[PDB]
């Protein structure tokens, strides 16, 4: 990034890095070791979930937060929507792509969780919600590989409704019947894709009209996520949990796009929480998380996973936590939507709508 920032020099740098990232892969053996130890992957994708809303809603102290073994602070969504966002993490597994090439084909080993099944864990599909709004569940088997029978959702509690009227399930009662289907799967490991929307704006309860409480749906939402975290490290089972949330709510808005707009990806509602914990671990992490400061995205959960993938960091004694969370991939805080592109150029973020002039994203 030395060019002047011109429209010109901003859309070659662009076309370089579509260009450099994909050559890039996350790389899985062939087979698990004779050794390898099982564990169960649980990857959880939460709408609606920036730094900057955390900060909004005043629940940058929740304990959910220091619940974590390691931490990305600058992990970029890449988008501002939920599905693209979903495909993303299903391509984790290689570079980042325009948001077109997103539905059109990628190569078998970008989808991660096909790379998982391969080795023998078995996989999940389960969502806090039926998928049907936005065309959700059809782009995540469609564009995101994802072919999964959707877990049993029957007699689950209905916390919500959702903006077209179908049902919101409890987060708590999702995964106290993930841990219940996980046992009796047949399969000491196996790898999860969960998608929960409880924060999503147009929730509601029938009847009411209230104006939705984000703080208070917040707080709920990040009090049954840490209870579970505390059953699951009593429970002794081998786990990796990864909460990626999918992009921002919008909560604070800006001088271009005012609060609650998203088709703009601006650097506030792509800047997520990304979160790791470790279950069942012999040595359990002891201090606060671990901070991955360098900007981050998919492919570094991908690369994350292949280093677990042997199961070793679980019945280690003396864990090189060092060796696990450095040197993973850095990727540049590109981020797309249709018609809206907004990256980072000499420290500075810069916009491109409708396939125009990059303009300065407003400060
Ligand atoms: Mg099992
Ligand atoms: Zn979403």
């Amino acid at each position: 990034q030395t060019a002047p920032p011109t429209t010109a020099n901003l859309n070659a740098w662009l076309n370089n890095f579509y260009n450099a990232e994909a050559k890039r892969k996350s790389t899985f053996p062939s087979s698990l070791p004779a050794d390898a130890q099982p564990f169960e992957l649980l990857v959880i994708n939460i709408c609606s979930l920036s730094w900057s809303d955390i900060e909004a809603a005043g629940l940058m102290s929740h304990p959910l937060w220091s619940h974590f073994d390691i931490e990305f602070k600058n992990f970029n969504s890449a988008t501002s929507y939920s599905g693209p966002a979903a495909i993303r993490l299903l391509r984790a597994s290689c570079g980042q792509t325009s948001h077109t090439n997103l539905y059109q084909p990628a190569n078998n080993d970008c989808y991660l969780f096909d790379n998982l099944s391969k080795l023998g864990f078995t996989q999940h599909l389960m969502m806090g919600h039926n998928g049907q709004f936005g065309g959700f569940l059809k782009e995540v088997r469609e564009n995101g590989g994802m072919q999964s029978e959707l877990m049993d959702q029957t007699n689950l509690p209905v916390i919500l409704l959702g903006f077209d009227g179908s049902p919101v399930y409890d987060d708590t009662a999702v995964l106290n019947r993930w841990l219940d289907v996980t046992e009796k799967d047949k399969n000491s490991r196996s790898a999860t894709f969960y998608n929960t929307l409880p924060l999503h704006d147009g929730n509601h309860y029938p009847g009411v009209s209230k104006t939705a409480d984000y703080k208070a749906r917040a707080q709920k939402f990040f009090d049954e996520l840490d209870a579970f975290f505390t059953e699951l490290e009593k429970s002794g089972r081998k786990v990796m949990v990864v909460v990626v949330p999918e992009h921002g709510g919008a909560l604070k808005g800006d001088r271009m796009q005012v609060s609650g707009l998203r088709d703009i990806p601006s650097p506030s509602i792509t800047d997520v929480p990304v979160g790791v914990k470790f279950f069942g671990m012999k040595a359990p992490h002891q201090g606060a998380p671990i901070v991955i400061e360098q900007p981050s995205s998919f492919l570094a959960i991908s690369d994350l996973v292949v280093r677990v993938l042997d199961g070793k960091i679980f019945t280690e004694d003396n864990v090189d936590w060092k060796k696990l969370t450095s040197g993973l991939p850095q990727t540049a805080p590109v981020s797309e939507n249709s018609n809206a592109v907004v990256i980072q150029y000499q420290d500075k973020p810069y916009v491109r709508l409708n396939g125009g002039d990059w303009v300065p994203y407003p400060q």
